[PDB]
This record gives C-alpha cells, sequence and structure tokens, in this order.
C-alpha cells in the first residue's frame, strides 16, 4: 500500500533541531502536534515567536506546531511519538517521567520512532536498545538518513530509511512519516542495528574528515576516508548481531557522506582545529558529537574485539594527543592490501 | 609483498588531465615516462615550457617526463604502459597506430593498466574489453577511484583501486603504481566490470546531480542521488557479467560521491543549467562526458534489460527535452519501496 496515512495527533520529545524539523514533516502528516521540551519558560518564548530561536532559528514553525513542558498533555492522544532526546538524557528521562508515557504506548500500541544518536556512555547500547528495555521491541523504528534539518524543516527534498526488524512496521511508519507532496521519502529496511552504528560512528568520522582538511589534504582523500570508514561500520554492526542491509543504503552510506563534507559542522570544525595542530583544550575553551561519542566507540569496539582503523586514530586524535601526521602514518603503515570487500555476484 | 617495486621506464597513451597526472604519479617510480601525443608541434610547445598547458595548466612537470608524438618512441623500453586516450579513439588508435606496440607488449608481456573511461558507441563496450580485442586480458587491469587529477598531480593524498580478473596482476600494478612517500595508495580488487561500469555511470549520475542543483534541491537529495544511483551501478554491473566487489568500493562508491559533488565539473554544470531550464542546444552552444554517455548507456541497459531508473530519466532530460521536474515526478512515481539492499550478514 503506496497509500499514506494521515493522523490527528502526534508528539516530538526532544526540541533540537532535528526534532522541530521532524514536526514540521510531520506537521503536513497530522492535524496536531506537539514538541516536548523541558523548560517552561523556553517553551513559551517558542511559541509566542512561532518559530525555535532556541535550535531551529529562522524556521517559522507551521502554526499546527505546539511546544509544552507538559509530558502527559505532550503525549496525550499521540498516535506516533518521535525520541531525539539526546543519547545521555534518554534513560533519565524514561526513569523519571515516562512512566505514563510507557504505559499509554504500551496500551495503546503507539508506533515509536527513534531518532536519537549516539552511544550511552555506561552501558554501550545504543538509543533504540535503551528505549527497547522500556517500550516493547514491536513498537519500535528507527530512522535515518541523509537529512540536514534545515532542508527537512523547509521541505527541500529528503530521503531517508526507516528500520524494523519486522519490515510491515518499518512500512506502516514509512506511510506516516511520507509527504504528500513526495518532498520526504521514506523507504523501508530491517537494518536497525546498522542503522545506529551508522548513526552514530559518522561523527567520529567527521572528525577524521575535518582533521584530513586540516592536514592539507583534499577532496580525493575525504572520499577514501568515507569509503574506508564505511567498512569500519560493516564491521561494528557485524559484531553487534545487525544484518548490515543498510549500510550501504541512505543511512550508513548516504548520510556518512553528507555528515563527513558539511565543512561547517562542529565535528568538521573541531577536526580542522585538530589537523591544525590546536590541541582539544584550547579547541575546547558546545561538545562534537564526534568528540563526545569516540571513547565510548573505542570502548565498544574493543570490547567486541572489532578493529576500527580511522575511528581508532580518530580517537586516539582527540583523546591521547596523538599528532595527527603521526596517526596518517601510523594508519598507512598497513602495507599493500586487498580492497576488503566481497563479491555481490558469484 | 608490501615492497614497491621501481622501473626504468613507463609510458602514458593520452595526455589530457588525468593522464598528465598519473605521468606526475609514475615520475617517482620510473626513471623515466613518457607521454604520448599525436601533435607534433604540442609536444613542443609543452615540453619547452616543462608544463601540459593544453590540458593540466599550473602543473610543472617532472623532469623526467617527456611528450612525444612518436609512438614507437614513446613505447620503446617501457615496463608499464598506460592507457588513457578516450574512448572514441581508443580502437582507431590501435588499428592505425598500435601494430608494432601490441606485438611488443605481448612479446616482452608488458602489464598495461587501463584509465580510460567511457561507452564505444559502436559496439556499447567498455575501455578495457575494447583494448582486450588487441591485448590479452593477463595483461589487462583497470585503474580506477576518487581521484581529481589536479590533486593525483600535485602529489595530494589519493586512494585508488586497480581491478585485475586475476587478482595477482592487480597486486604488481600495485607495487609500482604506489608511491614511496604514501600520497597515491592503491587497493588491490578483481571487479574490472564493476569499475568500468562505475567509471562511464558517475558520468551520467553527475549530471543528473547538477539537475537537482539547478531544481533547487540541497544536499540530503544529492546524497540520496548518489545513493540510489549506485544501485544502478550495482545492477548493470551484475548483468554485464561482473563480481561486484567494487560497487561498493572506491571505484564506485568512493569516485561516484566525489564526481557527484564536483561542483565545478561541466557534467555538473550541463545539468544545473537544465535544471535551471535551459535546453541542451543553448547549453551546446567541450561535450560533457554524461551527455556523450548517456545515450550509450541507455542502449546497453535496453538490451540488457536493466532498469536504471535515475539514468534514464537523465538520458530524457538530456536526450528528448524532458522537463526536470516532469522527470522528477515520474521518478517519484514508484510509491512506497523497500530500500532494496540484501542483508550482509545473515
Ligand atoms: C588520522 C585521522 C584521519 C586523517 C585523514 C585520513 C584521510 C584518509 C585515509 C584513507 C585510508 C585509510 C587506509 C587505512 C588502511
Ligand atoms: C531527473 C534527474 C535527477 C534529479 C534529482 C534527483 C534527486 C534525487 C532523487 C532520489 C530518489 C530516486 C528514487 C527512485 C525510485
Amino acid at each position: 500500500k503506496d497509500e499514506l496515512l494521515y493522523l490527528n495527533k502526534a508528539v516530538v520529545f526532544g526540541s533540537g533541531a532535528f526534532g522541530t524539523a521532524l514536526a514540521m514533516v510531520l506537521s503536513k502528516k497530522c492535524r496536531e502536534v506537539c514538541v516536548w521540551h523541558m523548560n517552561e519558560e523556553e517553551v513559551r518564548l517558542v511559541n509566542e515567536k512561532r518559530e525555535n530561536v532556541l535550535f531551529l532559528k529562522g524556521v517559522q514553525l507551521a502554526s499546527n506546531i505546539t511546544f509544552t513542558s507538559d509530558v502527559e498533555k505532550a503525549y496525550n492522544g499521540a498516535e506516533i511519538i518521535l525520541f531525539v532526546i539526546p543519547t545521555q538524557f534518554l534513560r533519565g528521562f524514561f526513569e523519571k517521567s515516562g512512566g505514563n508515557l510507557i504505559a499509554y504506548a504500551k496500551e495503546k500500541q503507539v508506533p515509536v520512532l527513534v531518532c536519537t544518536k549516539g552511544i550511552e556512555r555506561s552501558t554501550l547500547k545504543f538509543p533504540a536498545e535503551i528505549i527497547g528495555e522500556f517500550l516493547p521491541s514491536p513498537l519500535l523504528s528507527v530512522l535515518a538518513g541523509p537529512s540536514f534539518a534545515i532542508e527537512v524543516a523547509t521541505g527541500v527534498f529528503t530521503c531517508v530509511s526507516i528500520a524494523s526488524a519486522d519490515i510491515n512496521v518499518a512500512r506502516r511508519l514509512q506511510r506516516i512519516m511520507s509527504t504528500g507532496d513526495r518532498s520526504f521519502v521514506c523507504w523501508a529496511t530491517t537494518d536497525t542495528v546498522g542503522c545506529e552504528v551508522a548513526s552514530a560512528v559518522k561523527n567520529v568520522l567527521a572528525i577524521g574528515s575535518g582533521v584530513a582538511n586540516g592536514l592539507g589534504m583534499g577532496l580525493n582523500a575525504r572520499a577514501a576516508l568515507i569509503m574506508r570508514g564505511l567498512l569500519e561500520i560493516r564491521d561494528l554492526t557485524a559484531a553487534l548481531g545487525g544484518d548490515g542491509s543498510a549500510v550501504f543504503g541512505l543511512a550508513g552510506l548516504g548520510d556518512l557522506q553528507l555528515t563527513c563534507s558539511s565543512e561547517l559542522s562542529r565535528n568538521f570544525t573541531v577536526g580542522k582545529k585538530l589537523g591544525k595542530g590546536l590541541p582539544i583544550e584550547e579547541i575546547q575553551r558546545a561538545v562534537a558529537e564526534g568528540v563526545a561519542t569516540a571513547d565510548p566507540l573505542m570502548r565498544l569496539a574493543k570490547q567486541l574485539k572489532v578493529k576500527m582503523p580511522l575511528c581508532h586514530q580518530i580517537y586516539e586524535i582527540v583523546y591521547k594527543k596523538k599528532n595527527p601526521r603521526d596517526a596518517l602514518a601510523d594508519l598507512l603503515s598497513c602495507g599493500l592490501q586487498d580492497e576488503g570487500l566481497p563479491p555481490l555476484f558469484k
């Protein structure tokens, strides 16, 4: 059924750029949309302004979008729930404020769309896996793909993938998240793990991309960082039990390539500084997603015994003061090799 | 053996940007390097200047590089031969001037590196396949990857793949083409067909990329054009009998992503014009590689019954006056679907 599905209400927990862009998308398929944001006072300012001046400045919100500081009201009546809360606050939220919400989701069986990306430091678990400790897996899907928020927010042509172990849940969410004007196009996949691994690794890789830029390298080098980096995503995915079908799709390759080329992104600028020789502190004197993700990624890789050449040097450069040029050299120390890609066709 | 191999001589047939960049690379692994170029008078001007002012302006040539209009002298004594002659002149060259050369290559068993990319209009065959009608397959390898010539020429970090059915021939060429400073890094693969398909399709895809830019779309859309475009490369590869292991490597994904983002490239600018509504003639009033490749690609796809959604609309926009917005719409007419990627891991 390529027939879209329209709803009465949707709520988005998480008011940053992407969550807000996604509200914009939903505002066209849902009569009403709420966006949960902890500070009431902020909830005010924003609703007055008709624009999220905190995280999505310049975009005027659709009239059917309303910010609220009240969890219960926020989800009350929602027929789709999206989580965009940062990884680090994710578990806390369910602990302290999601008891009723969970009960609802479960009672009413409301489909949940995980849009949060990262690795929790304490358990080395990804977002949907943490949510899955609270909500049943069948209600769980993941949204991932090349989707800069501003463009998604302004309705500029965007494609994403939606993943669920049960392809059928993914297909339904597909009918809800996809727009009537074909400006937000969803593709179904079963690979949740691949999507989450890619979503998190890409940030780490993006710092490598800036590193390469700050070291004097050019576009050929970025293209190779993306190609070789992807195999690291592929390998960590296998180790975590993913089926890997998203690696080479929009959520893996597609998003990685977009994220590694976002020159003005913080991951990129931080990597460029480091590449230009600036030390982290000084660079430090918000956190780049790749900086925060690098350490838990590395602990996870070590635990699973997964080598991730680029991620590893990126972690050493970020964490252990490694000179970038030395890191490049160590990286280049492997010798001559075969590409490392299996045939597709026998 | 990760040990490099140095040689006395190498020749490059084809004096455009890439062939010249590649001479630059070889000038560091070979005592002497000749580059064959048909016009003597031009051969002069260039050698006087110590720079290829015709196709690689601003790069001063290494002292050990010499242009020559004489085939025989050009290859005489070469221990590696590179072809970079344009597709369309490729067969003509072997017919009219390669009788002795072939005899040599074959007598001395000199490894041949195919760097020409495209589809011959009369036979719908790719470069190495056309060369293979003249030289034995075992002497044949293909070089492909994300490698803008200027950067390769100036020694900026670049990775490429070298393909041969016999991985062992690829590994040897690897030891020759790879630099002592690790600035030009080669990876071995067996997928010749995938490399050639990608090398040619990317140009067609690059026009779609400009089209998207000229239509108002942004980076999310380019990332999706690259991701979906790649499957078309994958599918045509299977049909042609390739093993597909290069699709997701440097020669397929890597190069495609670089080529689709080269904003100032002719494929891109032509696509942007079309996207902005300019008709081909007017745009026409050199040829963009993607424009020339679109028609033979389409005939080849039809003969093999391979659907190539994006390439097809790109051909219709370029060839049959199709309004781009209509093409996008037809393209978007497929309905909702699954991504189309198999699992990697069971
Ligand atoms: C040390 C941080 C990243 C720097 C720039 C890396 C540019 C790309 C290197 C590509 C090849 C990796 C080959 C690994 C065997
Ligand atoms: C008509 C020429 C190309 C225009 C821009 C295309 C942008 C990307 C479209 C991506 C999706 C294709 C889905 C095909 C089913």
